[PDB]
């Protein structure tokens, strides 16, 4: 409930999923949280029930959207101490010829340039706290996906961004780290099993692909999200797995 | 001089650098290979230098010159078996607040979104022969670098590209691999350095960063190449760190 | 200092250094902790300061005593929820023509051997608590260190080892993980810095080696263990990272 | 025929599986090779079958053994240039309760002391040659395995100790790298199938976990270990995965 008190904490796609988890394990350790998401439903449910949360509408993919959500964050609660870029999106499953290079730019812009740009709005902010940043990429861009190509680029290009930028910020005293989450149970994952021919063994296949045997929880990637900003002093640049062990483990012609 | 003897391959970028040392490889494999670039200069030399080799002009961002070089090489060699996309380019030294989102988008355009035209647009025929596609990424995409936001991010995406593509193309019998380089002495290199107070200082500080103490050459990511097209059979999916060792090794407040 | 209430931790080499902070970041959190060393003064010392942890005189190296903490620690608390294998030493520098077959035996008995040994010992008791097992091994272990062969072997060793048990005690409920710090200022660090030619240099060089610009501190490393064992249910088989950077980032003849 | 040529390698483990694909590759390019083995039936055999490879009775865990092996590889071809250690085993499945301090002990004798103790009496002809070392460690040293913790444990100490000569071994320009091979057939691999319940279904079962739909081949292992020796300058400290893409890809509680 202190852990992080008197703190100031932006996390995009806050409305749902693993994004209010996050904002869910940051209002319980005692920050203010902003919740961004372009749409409406989830994030002002959210700011009601949450006393420490506040919604502001923002398309990441809109640059002056993110200017104002600093500029407001400002305004509002006068300081800014940690930013969670966790908005983005999973194409539903894409054989690479089926992939267009304009869908691959859409992509990039969400998942990959979303990041950036509030990141680089963020960071005069983030200097005078010496604050940090969280991206959330995903295990996929480590280790690759099938049906997937244009989402695991994305996704290995943050895990990429986040080391540069953790050593260009270093001398500031700016942390930048990443979380990246394996199968976690949220309307996405919900979604996308509902477009396949069986969604009840694509959610079972699901589960199973964990040597833990579930998929993750929201509040679980919340947690860790807590961690590195409040307790992970001297962690920068790291990609924290949050994936319940699907990396580990597994005639001639 | 018969490795690859009878295979066809492209090479994007050819004209100079670990292009053109990649080409000279292939050529001394036995292989045709057409050499792609959007300089004159450099490749058509290149062409006229070795027997085997041929220059055809093409811009990868542009999708129609993509399409062409395909149907040029298709109609004058009669297959494709591999395809090498090592067109790319490292911006001088940016803070990541002197970076833009546009200077951004044109660095994935070429770095990361000509690699897949190339690859899309190449891949009904390297079915056809079991040919196999080498992308030419970047240590820094794994380890990150200084003052290179964008580029990292690309070569990150360009790694983690690789492995889905792996994914999606084996049951095709197309394997799909990378190679990562580090400091390799090249026109890029000596340009960069050009542009630093004390070029000399640079160029010496890039040599030391390797425990082998100096700077790669083409012609050593050029035998990877061939490596990883003519023997590497049960490879699929790899990086291939061709780096002289940069990424090993290395009061509390 | 209710996060992990009501839980028995054990923590190897908990005398002094990493261990010792390790073992206060438990008491902080609500946890009742064994102290387990081989020497008495600094572990003894511990435990008349801190009330909630005892200590326990026991060289992981020596099967009978590994034998008896276990059974002591059911005997006196009842349970048991995690064990921190922390417990190892590093060699003053060695060129390899220097080392032996004897001496790498040696270090693999305390930094390998003396983990599995407990670990075996500790795990019916962790599945009936649902616990979980965190080692502490090395970032020199995933890139290398210069002088130090048996001591990378082992830490090499020590992070596969983690995953591979990760695997077994998945169905089981027992989570596996484990911390690779890099440079962290403790009384190993300082000894070893007295033996070299200029002490001061060698210190200055190892803060230096982190874009943080510091060595890390036990009590970080100390948190990341709290927080494995506490909140990271969804991560088994991990490397937690705790290295500040170290690391990321960086004629042809 | 030539790319080795003039050169001495002494491949242990030689007489079967991937290591007489290693000899077999060696002896393709060139080179005069040493088969050493701890049993004589098929490194005798290969010795007869191979112009340019002889046998030497060797068990790499007795020291003495190996050092005649080296004396003799020196008194009767004049240098050496590569040492390729391949002597390893793969115990059956064990959990972990029924794994032994003893037998964890033994393995860590042939998988990792051997390796090292050849290469250590190797390193003074390996730098008179400029020469090199291949290391044969393993994928699961890398993600782990069921039921195999101190195989795992082994492999990832092999792993290491590569990075960590790499280091101490490149002011001398002795190059010092590894192979992780997946699932290679060999009579191993048909050993441990033959303890199953089901054997094919194993099989089937090892050629499955491969994106490539089959197991690899010992040749295939030995042109990745031609192309380290012979061409891969620049390499140094690598981890080469022949795997067949095995570590690509992959309610809540
Ligand atoms: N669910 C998983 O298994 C999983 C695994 C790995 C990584 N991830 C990553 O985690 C993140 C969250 O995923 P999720 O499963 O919670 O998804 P979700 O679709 O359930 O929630 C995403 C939220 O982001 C919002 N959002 C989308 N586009 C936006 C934009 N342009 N501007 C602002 N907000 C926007 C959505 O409205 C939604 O509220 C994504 O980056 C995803 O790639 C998810
Ligand atoms: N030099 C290094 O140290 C180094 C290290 C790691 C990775 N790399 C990568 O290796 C690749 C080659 O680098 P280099 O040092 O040889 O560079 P270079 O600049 O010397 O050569 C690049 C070549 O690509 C061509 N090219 C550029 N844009 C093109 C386009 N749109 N279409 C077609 N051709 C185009 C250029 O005209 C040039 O001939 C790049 O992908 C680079 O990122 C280089
Ligand atoms: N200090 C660093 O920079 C650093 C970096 C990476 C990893 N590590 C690892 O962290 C761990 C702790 O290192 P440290 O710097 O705190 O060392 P330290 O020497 O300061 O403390 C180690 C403690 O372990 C105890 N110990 C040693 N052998 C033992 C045995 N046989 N049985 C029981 N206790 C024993 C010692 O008595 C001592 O109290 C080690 O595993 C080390 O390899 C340390
Ligand atoms: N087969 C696979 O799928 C696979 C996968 C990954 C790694 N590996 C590694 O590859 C290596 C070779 O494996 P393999 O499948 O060919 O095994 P194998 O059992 O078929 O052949 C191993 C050879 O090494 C010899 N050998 C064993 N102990 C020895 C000793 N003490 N001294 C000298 N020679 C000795 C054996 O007599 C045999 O000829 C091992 O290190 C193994 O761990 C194998
Ligand atoms: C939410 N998402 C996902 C899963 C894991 C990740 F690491 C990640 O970043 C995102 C989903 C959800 C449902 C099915 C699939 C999915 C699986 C296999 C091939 C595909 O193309 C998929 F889309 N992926
Ligand atoms: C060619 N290039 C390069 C180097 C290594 C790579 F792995 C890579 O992909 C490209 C260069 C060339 C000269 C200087 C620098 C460079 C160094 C440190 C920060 C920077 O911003 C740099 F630009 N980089
Ligand atoms: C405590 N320790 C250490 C440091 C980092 C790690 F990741 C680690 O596991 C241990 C020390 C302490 C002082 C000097 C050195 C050290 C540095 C370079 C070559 C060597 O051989 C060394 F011994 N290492
Ligand atoms: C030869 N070997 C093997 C396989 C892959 C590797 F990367 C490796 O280093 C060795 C075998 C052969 C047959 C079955 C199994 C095996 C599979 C799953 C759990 C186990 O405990 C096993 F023993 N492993
Ligand atoms: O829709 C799937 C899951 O999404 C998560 O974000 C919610 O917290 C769960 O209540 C829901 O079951
Ligand atoms: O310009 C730096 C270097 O570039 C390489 O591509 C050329 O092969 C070298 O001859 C040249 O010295
Ligand atoms: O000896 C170096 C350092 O070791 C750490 O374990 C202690 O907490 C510090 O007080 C001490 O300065
Ligand atoms: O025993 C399995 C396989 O082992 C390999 O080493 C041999 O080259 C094959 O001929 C054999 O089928
Ligand atoms: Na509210
Ligand atoms: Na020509
Ligand atoms: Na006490
Ligand atoms: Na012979």
């Amino acid at each position: 409930g202190t852990r992080y008190a008197g703190k100031v904490v932006v996390v995009t796609g806050g409305g749902r999923g693993i994004g209010a988890g996050i904002v869910r394990a940051f209002v319980n350790s005692g920050a203010r949280v902003v919740i961004c998401d372009k749409d409406e439903s989830g994030g002002r449910a959210l700011e009601q029930e949450l006393p420490g949360a506040v919604f502001i509408l923002c398309d990441v993919t809109q640059e002056d959207d993110v200017k104002t959500l600093v500029s407001e964050t400002i305004r509002r609660f006068g300081r800014l101490d940690c930013v969670v870029n966790n908005a983005g999106h999973h194409p539903p499953p894409q054989r690479p010829e089926e992939t267009s290079a304009q869908g691959f730019r859409q992509l990039l812009e969400l998942n990959l340039l979303g990041t950036y740009t509030l990141t680089k709005l963020a960071l005069p902010y983030l200097r005078k706290s010496q604050g940090n940043v969280i991206n959330i990429s995903s295990l996929v861009g480590a280790i690759g996906q099938a049906q997937a190509v244009p989402y695991v680029a994305t996704k290995g290009a943050v895990t990429a961004m986040t080391k540069a930028l953790a050593l260009d910020e270093s001398p500031y005293g700016v942390r930048v780290n990443c979380i990246s989450p394996g199968n976690i149970w949220t309307p996405l994952w919900e979604e996308l099993a509902a477009l396949m021919p069986d969604p009840r063994a694509t959610i079972r296949e699901g589960m199973l692909a964990q040597p833990l045997g579930r998929m993750g929880q929201p509040a679980e990637v919340g947690a860790a999200a807590v961690f590195l900003a409040s307790e992970a002093n001297f962690c920068t640049g790291i990609e924290l797995l949050v994936t319940g062990g699907a990396e580990l483990g597994y005639p001639d012609i």
